[PDB]
């Protein structure tokens, strides 16, 4: 599912992300933007084998199984697919163990690159929430 703008911010305040570990929504909103394009669906192999799944590209080598990373530690407990799917429960939850892993945000690096220290209100701005 591609989720417009709006409509994404409402599902993830909904699941706890406004403010969660300190992160005001339009961050988790830009991310997304630009890890995904909102696109639950997107995927993309990275050059060590390991592959980022869904919306907030989470990661086969540390976060989901794939069943073709190896040495893959699937902290979140989930199979890679569940992360594709229109329903972002699964995406999230995961989303918020990786924020709480010491290095908050930083673990997206489109985040880092494009959101980090941006007016990052303006991607909830005119939002019913
Ligand atoms: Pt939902
Ligand atoms: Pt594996
Ligand atoms: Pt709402």
């Amino acid at each position: 599912k591609v989720f417009g703008r709006c409509e994404l911010a409402a599902a993830m305040k909904r699941h706890g992300l406004d403010n969660y570990r300190g992160y005001s929504l339009g961050n988790w909103v830009c991310a997304a933007k630009f890890e995904s394009n909102f696109n639950t669906q997107a995927t993309n192999r990275n050059t060590d084998g390991s592959t980022d799944y869904g919306i907030l590209q989470i990661n086969s080598r540390w976060w989901c199984n794939d069943g073709r990373t190896p040495g893959s530690r699937n902290l979140c407990n989930i199979p890679c697919s569940a992360l594709l799917s229109s329903d972002i429960t699964a995406s999230v939850n995961c989303a918020k163990k990786i924020v709480s892993d010491g290095n908050g945000m930083n673990a997206w690096v489109a985040w880092r690159n494009r959101c980090k220290g941006t007016d990052v209100q303006a991607w909830i701005r005119g939002c019913r929430l």
